């Protein structure tokens, strides 16, 4: 019911808005590498990692048939971050900032969709 190119053009601005957040999006632009980051328990806690680069691939290549599937992956990324990091930590605080930006942008777009 959703033309993949129309869904892509409708949702991509909201993804670009997260990328644009600097420094807040820096921890989210690529999949968490627990070896490089010295957090070897990460994958034990986070069973379904998600990040901006994986969402972009799926949005670019028509792997979201419905808008809610895009939104679910965005919130998966946020929930992983809030789950793994302490509420006072950098990554936790950057996550809440990104969730604020995302919520403001997505609701009009979801309204204009469906
Ligand atoms: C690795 C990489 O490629 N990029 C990168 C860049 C920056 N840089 C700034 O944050 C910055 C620089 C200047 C101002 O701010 C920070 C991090 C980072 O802290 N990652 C994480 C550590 C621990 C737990 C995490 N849990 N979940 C997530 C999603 C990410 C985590 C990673």
């Amino acid at each position: 019911i959703f033309k993949p190119e129309e869904l892509r053009q409708a949702l991509m601005p909201t993804l670009e808005a997260l990328y644009r957040q600097d420094p807040e999006s820096l921890p989210f632009r690529q999949p968490v590498d627990p070896q490089l980051l010295g957090i070897p328990d990460y994958f034990d806690i986070v069973k379904n990692p998600m990040d901006l680069s994986t969402i972009k691939r799926k949005l670019d290549t028509g792997q979201y048939q419905e808008p809610w599937q895009y939104v679910d992956d965005v919130w998966l990324m946020f929930n992983n971050a809030w789950l793994y990091n302490r509420k006072t930590s950098r990554v936790y605080k950057f996550c809440s900032k990104l969730a604020e930006v995302f919520e403001q942008e997505i609701d009009p777009v979801m309204q204009s969709l469906g």
